[PDB]
C-alpha cells in the first residue's frame, strides 16, 4: 500500500459493524471489469469483518453463457481465497436474437480463468432461499447486472424477504417519471435495467410494496470517483492473477475501442468522443494508454453505497419516497459527496485483496 491508501482505510475500519452484513450477490462477470473489480473490494471488506459473501446468482446470457460466468465467477473467488461462495447461474429471461447476440459477450482473458462446470450450480436462487429462511440476522441484496433473479428471489421469497433483507441496493437507473401510484421506476436506458426490463420494473414495484429500502447508485455517480490506469497497473503489478486479468480486460477493451474508432470499424463513434470519455489522433494505442484519465468503476461504487459504513464515508443518498412510503434513495453525481476518498478507497481495497 500507499501511505494515503493506508489512511483511508484505517479510517474504515473505526467503522467496522458489530457482525458482517451476510451478503446476495447478482452479477454478470466478464464482460467488462466492473463486477470482477467488485469481488476483489469485497475479499477485502470481507477480511475487514464488513461482509460476508455467501451466494452468487450469475445472469447475462442464455443458460450455458451464464454457466460460463458462473465458472469465471468461481475461479476469481478460488483465487481470492474466498472459497466458501456459493456461485449459481441465474434462470432464463426474454431475449431477441439481438440480445442473444449482445449478452453473449465474454471476453478471452476470462476462458482461463473459469472454474470446472461442476464447481458451480445451475438452480439459480434455492440457496440464497434457503438462506433466507435460516438467517439469524439481515441479509444485504447488491445488484450489479440484470434483474432476472433479484426479482425471482422476490417472487418466490416475498414472505422472507419482507423480513430478512435489509435494503436492495442496484447499480442501475431511475426514470425521471414515476409510475402511476408515485413508486419509483427503472430507466430503460440503463444497462442493468435494459437487460431484462420487466425483471427490473418488477424489482423496483415489489421492492417498494413490501416496504424493502431500495438505493440505487446510477453511473454518474462513478464519473466523479473514476479511476486511472495505474490502478489497474497497480493491482496487476505483483502478478496476482486475477490483478492481472482486470489490467488485461480493461487495458485490451480500450484497445480494441481506439484501433476500432481509428480504423472505422466502429464507425458511430470519434477520436473526440473516445478523449471526452477517457481524457479529458492517428496515433497508436500505447501512446493514448498513458493520456487516460478516467476509468469508470460502476459496480464496486455500489458495492460501497450497500454498506453503512463504507457508505457513511463516501455519500449521502437522496430520497426519492412519497413521504410515509417505502424508502428509495438515489445516489448520482452530487450524492458521493468525498470522491477522492471513495478512489483511494477503491484502491486501497482492491491493493490489499490481492496480496
Ligand atoms: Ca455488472
Amino acid at each position: 500500500l500507499t501511505p494515503t491508501e493506508a489512511a483511508v482505510l484505517r479510517e474504515l475500519r473505526l467503522h467496522r459493524p458489530q457482525l458482517p452484513l451476510d451478503t446476495l450477490l447478482f452479477t454478470d462477470p466478464n464482460k467488462d471489469p466492473d463486477d470482477v473489480v467488485t469481488y476483489t473490494i469485497a475479499k477485502q471488506l470481507q477480511a475487514d469483518g464488513f461482509l460476508r459473501l455467501t451466494d452468487v446468482v450469475v445472469t447475462l446470457g442464455d443458460a450455458d453463457m451464464r454457466s460460463q460466468r458462473a465458472q469465471l465467477a468461481k475461479g476469481v473467488f478460488d483465487r481470492l481465497a474466498l472459497p466458501d461462495v456459493r456461485v449459481a447461474r441465474g434462470q432464463d429471461y426474454p431475449m431477441t436474437s439481438t440480445q442473444a447476440r449482445e449478452h453473449s459477450k465474454f471476453l478471452a482473458e476470462g476462458a482461463a480463468l473459469r472454474a470446472a462446470p461442476d464447481a458451480v450450480h445451475t438452480d439459480g436462487v434455492r440457496a440464497m432461499c434457503e438462506r433466507l429462511a435460516t438467517s439469524p440476522h439481515k441479509l444485504g441484496m447488491v445488484v450489479i447486472a440484470g434483474m432476472t433473479d433479484a426479482s425471482a428471489l422476490l417472487a418466490e421469497a416475498g414472505d422472507l424477504v419482507r423480513e430478512k433483507v435489509a435494503s436492495i441496493t442496484i447499480m442501475g437507473g431511475i426514470d425521471p417519471a414515476r409510475d402511476a401510484d408515485g413508486l419509483v421506476q427503472p430507466d430503460t436506458r440503463a444497462y442493468n435495467n435494459a437487460t431484462d426490463i420487466h425483471a427490473a420494473r418488477a424489482l423496483y414495484r415489489r421492492a417498494q410494496q413490501l416496504g424493502i429500502p431500495l438505493r440505487i447508485l446510477t453511473k454518474e455517480a462513478a464519473y466523479k470517483a473514476a479511476v486511472p490506469p495505474a490502478f489497474y497497473e497497480g493491482i496487476a503489478r505483483n502478478g496476482h492473477p486475477v490483478g492481472e486479468y482486470l489490467r488485461d480486460v480493461q487495458k485490451n477493451a480500450l484497445k480494441g475501442l481506439w484501433e476500432g474508432i481509428q480504423a472505422n470499424l466502429i464507425p458511430g463513434l470519434d477520436t473526440a468522443w473516445f478523449f471526452r470519455t477517457f481524457v479529458a489522433g492517428a496515433l497508436s494505442f500505447d501512446a493514448i494508454w498513458p493520456q487516460v484519465t478516467k476509468l469508470n468503476l460502476y459496480d464496486p461504487l455500489t458495492l460501497l453505497a450497500a454498506l453503512p459504513g463504507t457508505a457513511r464515508l463516501l455519500f449521502q443518498p437522496t430520497p426519492m419516497h412519497r413521504e410515509g412510503a417505502s424508502p428509495v434513495e438515489h445516489v448520482g453525481h452530487a450524492e458521493v459527496v468525498r470522491p477522492e476518498k471513495a478512489r483511494l478507497l477503491l484502491s486501497a481495497l482492491a491493493k490489499a485483496a490481492l496480496v
